[PDB]
Order: C-alpha cells, then sequence, then structure tokens
C-alpha cells in the first residue's frame, strides 16, 4: 500500500477577448479540497469545526466521511476561491488536502452567449468558439508524481514529470461594447414587440470583420442549471430564413448590370397585382399606379421588381445574389453554421422567377444577408467574412461594379429618407441607407404560409458618404406593436447604428439633425 501515484497538473486554458483585449472567456484559479478518510477517521472531534467551514450540517457531514472510511480519497468541495481554500487548510486538520484547479469563466455572460459558447465539466469545447478554436485555446496538462504511505497519507511530492503547457489566446472581431449596445436593444425590441425570437448582426464593410452578433432568446453560460435547448441557439449563424423584400436591392443592381434598365425608367404596377398562371404576386402598398426604379425599392413593390426580373430573366439575378454570397459557405467554420439554399433551375418559369427576385423560395441566414449588404456598402467589392480580429485589410472581389453600387447605395439612401419612406431607421446626424422587409412563416404542418405570423426585417448601412457598417436586424414573431420590417425592426436598425457610429468615433455627415 505504500506506493508513488502521478497525478494531474491543470492546463490554463486559452484567454479569448473581444478586439480590444476585453477578456470574454477567462481561465480562473480555484481550490479543489479532498480527504483522506483515513486521516480524517483519526481526527474525528475536528469534523464539527471542518463541517461548519464548509457549510455542510454536522450529521451529514459525518455520515459521509464514515461510509468512506474504507476510501483514501474523497472530494469534500469543488471549486473555492483560492482564499477560502486557504482558511479551510489552515485549520490543519489532519486528512485534508488542497489542489489548485481552473474555472471557465465568461466575465459578459449572456451578451455574448452565442458567440464563445462554452466548456463542459471536463473543459472541452461544447459550444461556439470555445468549441470551433478547442485546439488553439486547449493547454496541455502536465503529470507529477507523489508518495503515499499504508494509510494514503501525502508525504512527499516526488517530481514534476511533465510540464503543463497554456493554451494560445484568441482574440475575436467582436467589439464589446457594440455587442452590449446591440444585446440590449434587441432584448428590448423583442420585449416590446413580443417577438418569440431574433438576430441582430453588425459587420465592418471595410474588413470583413463582425463587429456584434447577438440573439434572442439567449442564457447564462455561467449556470446553466435550468438551461433549455431551443436558448443555445447562435439563430444568426444556424437558423435561415426567406429574406423577402430586402434581396430588391440585389435584383435591382443585376437590373441596372443588364443594360436594359436605368434609373429614370418607370414601371407600370396597376392594380398592385400581376395574375400569371394560377398563383397571384400581390403588392401592399398599392397607392401608386407607376413607379421609377428607386420607387419601386422606397415601396417595396412586388409586382415593379417582378416585371423588371420577367425581362432581365432568372439567371441574372442568381447571379448578382450568388456573387455577393447568398446561400455559400462563408468559409467560417462556426459549429452548426447553415450555407442556406439558392435555387439552382433548369429552366425558371415566371413564378419561381419573380419569387426569386422578391426574396422567396430562397434561404440564407443573418450573416449572409449582412455580408451581401456589406459589399454593397463596400463599392460593390466583398470581403471575405471573419469572427477574429483582422490585422491587415483583405483583398476583396468586385462583384458588383463601383456604378451600380453607387446607384443602388442611393436608391436605398431615398428609402430611408425619402417621403413615403422608412423614416423609423432614420440615425440622428448621419445618412443611413437600407431595406425592409416582412415575410410569412413558413406553415409548421404542411407547405405554404402562416396567416398570422411574420418576419420582421430591416437591413441596411451607414453612413451614406463613406459606409463603414453594416446591420441586419431579424425579428420573429412580433405580436403586440405591428409586424411590418419599417415598424418592427427599423427603429432598432436607428438606435443600434447611432451608438455603433458613435462608439466608433465616426464624424456625422448629417449635421442639421445631429446630437
Ligand atoms: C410589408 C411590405 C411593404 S410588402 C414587401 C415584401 C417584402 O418583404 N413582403 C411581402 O410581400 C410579404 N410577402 C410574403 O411573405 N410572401 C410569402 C410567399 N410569397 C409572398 O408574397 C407580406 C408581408 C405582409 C403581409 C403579407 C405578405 N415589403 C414589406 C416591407 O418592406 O416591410
Ligand atoms: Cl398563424
Amino acid at each position: 500500500a505504500r506506493s508513488v501515484r502521478h497525478i494531474a497538473i491543470p492546463a490554463h486554458r486559452g484567454l479569448i477577448t473581444d478586439r480590444n483585449g476585453e477578456p470574454l472567456a477567462v481561465s480562473t484559479p480555484v481550490t479543489t479540497l479532498w480527504a483522506n478518510p483515513k486521516e480524517l477517521m483519526t481526527a474525528k472531534e475536528r469534523w464539527p469545526q471542518l463541517a461548519a467551514a464548509l457549510g455542510q450540517d454536522t450529521k451529514l457531514f459525518a455520515d459521509r466521511i464514515e461510509q468512506n472510511a474504507e476510501r483514501e480519497f474523497i472530494y469534500l468541495v469543488r471549486g473555492l476561491t483560492p482564499e477560502q481554500g486557504e482558511g479551510v487548510i489552515a485549520l490543519k486538520v489532519p486528512g485534508v488536502y488542497s489542489i489548485e484547479e481552473f474555472r471557465r469563466f465568461y466575465p459578459a455572460g449572456e451578451v455574448v452567449a452565442h458567440a464563445v459558447g462554452f466548456t463542459d465539466v471536463d473543459d472541452r469545447g461544447r459550444e461556439g468558439i470555445e468549441l470551433a478554436f478547442d485546439e488553439w485555446l486547449a493547454g496541455v496538462p502536465g503529470k507529477r508524481q507523489v508518495l503515499k504511505d499504508r494509510r494514503g497519507r501525502v508525504i512527499k511530492d516526488v517530481q514534476v514529470t511533465k510540464n503543463a503547457k497554456p493554451g494560445k489566446t484568441l482574440a475575436l472581431s467582436i467589439d464589446l461594447r457594440l455587442q452590449y449596445l446591440a444585446h440590449r436593444e434587441l432584448r428590448n425590441a423583442l420585449l416590446e414587440n413580443g417577438a418569440k425570437a431574433g438576430s441582430l448582426v453588425i459587420m465592418d464593410v471595410k474588413t470583413g470583420e463582425i463587429l456584434a452578433m447577438t440573439n434572442q432568446p439567449t442564457y447564462n453560460p455561467n449556470n446553466r442549471r435550468n438551461l433549455q435547448p431551443a436558448a443555445m441557439r447562435n439563430r444568426a449563424m444556424i437558423d435561415v430564413f426567406e429574406p423577402g423584400s430586402t434581396v430588391k436591392p440585389f435584383s435591382m443592381s443585376a437590373a441596372l448590370a443588364s443594360g436594359r434598365w436605368k434609373p429614370s425608367d418607370i414601371v407600370d404596377v396597376y392594380p398592385g397585382t400581376l395574375q400569371i398562371g394560377r398563383y397571384t404576386i400581390r403588392d401592399v402598398s398599392r397607392n401608386s399606379r407607376q413607379l421609377d426604379l428607386t420607387g419601386i425599392l422606397i415601396k417595396s413593390s412586388n409586382v415593379g421588381i417582378s416585371k423588371i426580373a420577367f425581362d432581365i430573366g432568372a439567371e441574372s439575378i442568381y447571379s448578382v445574389m450568388q456573387q455577393v454570397g447568398l446561400g455559400q459557405d462563408t468559409g467560417l467554420g462556426f459549429p452548426g453554421e447553415r450555407v442556406g439554399n439558392l435555387p439552382n433551375h433548369r429552366k425558371w418559369p415566371k413564378a419561381e422567377t419573380a419569387t426569386l427576385a422578391y426574396g422567396y423560395g430562397l434561404s440564407v441566414t443573418a450573416i449572409q444577408l449582412a455580408h451581401a449588404y456589406a459589399a454593397l456598402a463596400n463599392d460593390g467589392k466583398s470581403v471575405p467574412l471573419s469572427m477574429t480580429r483582422v490585422d491587415r485589410v483583405p483583398d476583396g472581389v468586385q462583384v458588383i461594379s463601383p456604378e451600380v453600387a453607387s446607384t443602388v447605395q442611393g436608391m436605398l439612401q431615398q428609402v430611408v429618407e425619402a417621403q413615403g419612406g422608412v423614416f423609423r431607421a432614420q440615425v440622428p446626424g448621419y445618412h443611413a441607407a437600407g431595406k425592409s422587409g416582412t415575410a410569412r412563416k413558413v406553415s409548421v404542418g404542411t407547405k405554404g404560409y402562416r396567416e398570422n405570423a411574420y418576419r420582421s426585417l430591416f437591413a441596411g448601412f451607414a453612413p451614406a458618404t463613406d459606409p463603414r457598417i453594416a446591420m441586419v436586424v431579424v425579428i420573429d414573431e412580433p405580436s403586440k406593436a405591428g409586424y411590418f420590417g419599417g415598424l418592427v425592426s427599423a427603429p432598432v436598425f436607428s438606435k443600434v447604428m447611432a451608438g455603433a457610429l458613435r462608439l466608433m468615433n465616426v464624424p456625422p455627415d448629417n449635421l442639421p439633425t445631429a446630437t
């Protein structure tokens, strides 16, 4: 019974910070106390003092030790603070030992839970960034030998056979300040609107960095006691949806690149419907007989966009959408991330051509939509997405001509700023641009759509004079104060964009309305 034992030396898991060094996941030093029952059995009159110092009931504590009198090792308590373990060891109770351990702590908790994820009881990454970069972050535990006698009392630390190796630091692209702002405002809007879920993505249009990514519902990764599966989802990355009218700027980009359309062109949209075979295209706004190109986007005419689509054909539309990354692998490798679906057909009937152009029959993620709007904002130059801090600006791919992008930027500025436009999306002190959308949710137990359940969207970027930031707001089943994208999601865009631009010290380009 007198032999040497090898015990592990816990390795320090790598620090996860935001883009500026703000800790997001940190391995904190804790103290675990263990006992040698055989030794404690000789110090019985120290039990009541020891039990009390452990916050345990004298008798229940005594039952524990007695039931284990045979054993040489049992945990007393795990994960005390260093000073708490210091106090109990200082009592000098025979057979009580301490070992230094680590506990993974998440300082911003629920604010960044979906992005960062968490580690399991073996601090192996199980969700999110903790999972995706587990190899980078994980340390290598060491090993050492201890000598124990017949009764199991430790008499000597013999040697370290293997040093512990710490994991590596990882800096995310996220700006925690923006993440806090986005988290709070999304939560507020979810609650004001009695919505079921939501996502908000902010992107640096020049660098491809994800500055903020938040979802509702969320959870506290430091306390997962009553955690339900639904709250764990990074919906921005892993859930798909039909983008609806938020793809209209890309259909318009195809129209302009085709050589067949120009901004002054007028389209007749009377009577606000278009019959094609059995299916009917319907406009919601029906207070105009004709619209120029800009007014098609301002009023969000499905009939208008459909007529342009029939003229240019589906292939030109499919092509811009593929080019801006809709339904395409993002290359981020976030666990569970979806590619979505951009349908490719042998032949395109009018029906499928029209619905593609106004954003149904395809499915995207909120990250993809934001990336697509970044391309438009960045003068038609698409840059790869990143969830880690970028050192040097990546090489972009010119996916939309600068000229077309410039015109479409102007139209989207008009969608926000012009009379009859989405005025709730106006950003104090700035010129913003963007597009609202409203989509019926898909039926649960059949094909087709729900009658009274909706997804509210707004996508945009700012400032219009030199776009820095793109943002997408998606809100599921608002039920208390309307459901249109320009009612529900646009105000979120306004407030978050305002705070974001200020936090990033972007100078106001609209002083007639500044703060
Ligand atoms: C409410 C609008 C002004 S309509 C138009 C457009 C774009 O998103 N959205 C729609 O046309 C949407 N259609 C829709 O969900 N589906 C599913 C199958 N095909 C079809 O039409 C809709 C929205 C509200 C009530 C009824 C229908 N933009 C909205 C905006 O800007 O908020
Ligand atoms: Cl319904």
